[PDB]
């Protein structure tokens, strides 16, 4: 627990797009 | 089964972003 400004995220596996909104 | 151009997507619960890369 460091960081979780928001509950849904959008990090899929090794691809060019990683993190939350 | 109409269109499955990329097998990870980043849509989310009604939020203000929901679709696919």
């Amino acid at each position: 627990g460091s960081k979780k400004p928001v509950p849904i995220i959008y990090c899929n596996a090794a691809t060019g797009k990683c993190q939350r909104m």
